[PDB]
């Protein structure tokens, strides 16, 4: 009494899709802030928010996760702004949300144990002891 | 330098994307049929479901432009998509499945509809190209 | 005692201000994209879509009144935006809100039976074939 | 080549029955109006409720609402705008008021009439004020 | 185990200094104040000059504003919260009244004596307001 | 010319502060520890701290030029902070009731993590410069 719509690529297709996102960042709601305060506050007083969506976040991190469900909400069509620990340099966040959104990034040798401990606070898959 | 990578990150973003159907967390979309509220009555028109507009862009060329060509530039808004009058509200629901887990059963008296939506709004997989 | 207060040309000043209400666009508060997708839009410059007011919509559409009081999820306060279906252009919806507004849109018989159709699909007292 | 007026005869009736339903409904209220309540020949202020309305009905129906709105400017949608009444003003009689611009009918006990009639010659309120 | 207890007794003094500062640099601010008036209703200036304030002074100093946010019918999150002063304050006295709520003191013209006196009076505002 | 006095300015505002550490009302930004890197199982035992954007620029030089930094550029969102890895719930809510209300009684076992969060937060009274 029913058919059956598979469709095999559809994983494939949604891959691709979503890997654009890091790039061209359309439907963007949350926006990310480094707090490294390197060499003094009036180098970058419009500091360059990083652009995240909420559903990548809550899927790779727990820390995301535990946050957007149990977090006050107040504007649930609106832009989140978060402010990451100060332990995380601005290339640093970048580098997480690259390998958030594609699951693989490279990072320069003076950058990978820094992204190592920011994964660790941040539960990102891949990069927790837990 | 270092390239950093783990194991399986389409199987946990493959699980995530498939609750995200039915959690309706984080949406930004509602779709409408215009479709007959059992004709005459009037009683129960489609009351709205509610959608993610990156998925609906990924997977339907015609959602996509209509995203692109119809920008909520305001700082809030949710967009409330009435979709042509080809989509019963059983229609919408099982193609909203389809462009999130790849995959919907679908009875038979249905097919003739669904297979009719999914070219009208061009979702990839049902679309004949 | 008890008092009685009245005023008479109530109905025919507040519905005159009411026809220009749309004009002037004070207040507005729903945007009306049309997606008319005319030969194949390729995601050129955006539709502009029609300014409209929800009090009146939902006065008149027995569908935009359904729309705008139980959407499963909304935006609180202030501006809302809506598509409407690929049949409908810009033309059309743009006379067919005139309509909702005045009671009367010199419609051309060219796209008579655009707008005609478009009524029974908003459900459009007056139009709706029910 | 051709055109034809397409039009509705009970539009006019049906919009402003319709329209009489709001301001007994919070539905699509834009502005809220609050006042010192004079209760007690000296106001009580701390217990002031606000009331809600809607712009494109005050803005039509008296001319200070029409240039208060003009003149203070909606700057972002998302902003809800709060109107503090004269104190001249009791609740009541703006409760009234808020009725009479949206049903262009009201009954009012005597006690307040004399408060209310001046409450429509401040806010020039059609049919009340002069003009 | 010990429960050693912190303080610094300055601390007082620089939450004051701070809110004082708050007054004029007008930063975080989330309330905006407006002063009713006709007098803009002609091409020279239309647009009212929106005072900016903050929302924990108001209720702080002024019971009504007090108030106007513990309970109100609609509400926004986030977003800049609007409101329009009656007819009788101009805005010099409205700005007047702002710092005066937020600093403790002013100075006022005795030509802008009177309707400061009475504006604090209806807008509950402790110190000015008597009862 | 004429002159306005409050004497009793300072002692209203201030019990109206102090009720500010309870509650939300007014709420501007949201604290967030990080601490689980202690070697805690729990996935995030966390729910964001409540505080008043304000009050945290008063007391705190480091959020003093935070929340200047941060843009905020849609004035429809809010703020979440997520405070740095050493500062666990129980600490902060000490660090702020200080901040809000200049005393706190802090136990001899997290007064090495209320004081370090201090020159980690540069919150004066506890900052050493």
């Amino acid at each position: 009494e029913n058919y059956h719509l598979k469709w095999d690529s559809h994983l494939t297709y949604l891959n691709s899709s979503i890997a654009t996102l890091y790039k061209n960042e359309k439907f963007a709601d949350v926006v990310l802030y480094s707090s490294y305060n390197s060499s003094g506050i009036p180098s970058d007083i419009p500091t360059v928010g990083i652009s995240a969506h909420k559903f990548i976040l809550s899927a790779s991190s727990q820390f995301f996760a535990t946050m957007f469900e149990t977090a006050p909400i107040t504007n649930p069509n609106g832009v989140l702004y978060v402010v990451l620990p100060p332990d995380l340099s601005h290339r640093a966040i970048q580098i997480l949300v690259q390998y958030m959104y594609s699951g693989e990034a490279t990072v320069s040798n003076d950058i990978l144990n820094e992204v190592l401990r920011g994964g660790e606070i941040l539960k990102i898959r891949g990069l927790c002891r837990t």
